[PDB]
């Protein structure tokens, strides 16, 4: 995360860590007892190595009360997925068994209404990937509250004259960002999953094609049925 502050030991207890052979890998959402919500393309950068996933956590490496690490039983990317384009980046990992629920591992509420959020609003993002420009990793859970783009500026700034999808929504990039290693992580504006990371920014620090975030609202039947 560029440009954001440490976050409050646990108070976001839906914020998972996806790791790959015990590195932390992409951020995730706990989003049911047995299910966490994430990026797809955190799949391909996993070639041949066992993923899990971390819940109750803060610090990744110091020992935490509420820490519990987890196998994943089925991974589910969303079915028109295709690696090296950007939409549907949505995956959804089912646990080895369900989450032991407490005050610091709980499910976050995600938006079924396909609703715009208000431009100008300003929504939360957290994770555990590089803070600066020189690849720096942190070991707590990092979080900053971005400005939610219009479609339009969106749609003009990102792709170039033709459309950016319904189904996306932009975030300021200039001075606060997600980077390498955020992707999968929440975007939550008002209490409500709104958003989940897509790519992060290639070089953290110098991208000035703002944040881009898959709108979970565009999916709710998917997740349904995946869950069901």
């Amino acid at each position: 995360i560029l440009g954001g502050r440490e976050a409050e030991a646990h108070a976001r207890p839906y914020m998972a860590s996806v790791q790959l052979n015990g590195a932390h890998l992409c951020g995730g959402v706990l989003v049911a007892e047995q299910w966490v919500l994430s990026a797809a393309h955190c799949l391909e950068d996993a070639a041949d190595g066992k993923v899990q996933v971390l819940l109750g956590a803060h610090s990744l490496s110091q020992p935490e009360p509420s820490k519990r690490l987890y196998d994943v039983l089925r991974a589910v990317p969303h079915p028109d997925y295709q690696p090296d384009t950007i939409d549907h980046d949505l995956l959804l990992l089912q646990l080895s068994e369900k989450a032991t629920l407490g005050p610091a591992v709980r499910p976050l509420p995600w938006q079924r209404v396909d609703r715009d959020v208000a431009p100008g609003t300003l929504c939360d993002v957290a994770g555990w990937g590089i803070v600066n420009h020189a690849g720096r990793r942190p070991d707590s859970l990092q979080h900053v509250l971005l400005p939610v783009l219009d479609r339009a500026t969106c749609n003009r700034r990102t792709h170039h004259d033709g459309a950016i999808t319904e189904r996306l929504m932009c975030a300021e990039s200039n001075r606060r960002d997600s980077c390498k290693g955020d992707s999968g992580g929440p975007l939550v504006c008002g209490g409500v999953l709104e958003g989940v990371v897509s790519w992060g920014s290639r070089v953290c620090g110098n991208r000035k094609k703002p944040g881009i975030y898959t709108r979970v609202a565009s999916y709710a039947a998917w997740i349904d049925s995946v869950l069901a």
